[PDB]
């Protein structure tokens, strides 16, 4: 099934996220610790959905998005962006960069499932 890549420099939050997906019925989850590490794996190919935090070292979430978007082979990857902030100028940034959606943390498996389904709905999966 859908192979997810959870990107976040916080080991705990990657853990929570990995678990909410597990609960939602997605056990094919892999993880990365920053944009650079994420891209290193994405280039290997095989991932179907990307969930990344906004603030990370080396390569943050927004640059990780622009890069993914600019790479013809990774251009089609749905990227769900996780922010701590509610709705400032970030959501516009992600919107312009081409995010598939955002979700403020922390979140419940219910909020997550709803966002996943809105995205799944637009792409038709």
């Amino acid at each position: 099934e859908l192979k997810f890549l959870v990107v976040d420099d916080n080991s705990t939050m990657r853990r929570i996220t990995r678990n909410l997906l597990k609960e939602l019925g997605f056990n094919n989850v892999e993880e990365a610790e920053d944009g650079v590490d994420a891209l290193n794996k994405l280039q290997a190919g095989g991932y179907g959905f990307v969930i990344s935090d906004w603030n990370m070292p080396n390569m943050d979430g927004l640059e990780l998005l622009k890069t993914i978007r600019a790479d013809g082979a990774m251009s089609a990857l749905p990227v769900l962006m996780v922010t701590a902030e509610a709705k400032k100028e970030n959501i516009i940034a992600a919107a312009q960069a081409g995010a598939s959606g955002y979700v403020v943390k922390p979140f419940t498996a219910a909020t997550l499932e709803e966002k996943l389904n809105k995205i799944f709905e637009k792409l038709g999966m």
